[PDB]
């Protein structure tokens, strides 16, 4: 599914991932539109082998099993596929643990490089939350 920005921004609010760990929502819905242009269906290859999944590109290094990144972890338990899905219940749950684990939202490279130190609110203007 190809989420609009305000639909995107509705269901992660649902999700409590407005100021989570201090990120407001615009933070998220600027993640998802340069992770994977809000498509759960993104799936991307990393250097070290590993592959991102999903509206979040959650990486199969440490946080989900796709049986083809060796000496990886699953933190969320979860199959990297069900990150694809046009519910994004699971990759939202994921994110939460993401980004509670020291390192905050830097975890997702767009954000650092894209959205940190900008005007994120604009990711969320117009929308009726
Ligand atoms: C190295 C550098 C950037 C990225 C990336 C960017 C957007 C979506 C997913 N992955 N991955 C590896
Ligand atoms: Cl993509
Ligand atoms: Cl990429
Ligand atoms: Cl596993
Ligand atoms: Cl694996
Ligand atoms: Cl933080
Ligand atoms: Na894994
Ligand atoms: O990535
Ligand atoms: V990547």
């Amino acid at each position: 599914k190809v989420f609009g920005r305000c639909e995107l921004a509705a269901a992660m609010k649902r999700h409590g991932l407005d100021n989570y760990r201090g990120y407001s929502l615009g933070n998220w819905v600027c993640a998802a539109k340069f992770e994977s242009n809000f498509n759960t269906q993104a799936t991307n290859r990393n250097t070290d082998g590993s592959t991102d999944y999903g509206i979040l590109q959650i990486n199969s290094r440490w946080w989900c099993n796709d049986g083809r990144t060796p000496g990886s972890r699953n933190l969320c338990n979860i199959p990297c596929s069900a990150l694809l899905s046009s519910d994004i219940t699971a990759s939202v749950n994921c994110a939460k643990k993401i980004v509670s684990d020291g390192n905050g939202m830097n975890a997702w490279v767009a954000w650092r490089n894209r959205c940190k130190g900008t005007d994120v609110q604009a990711w969320i203007r117009g929308c009726r939350l």
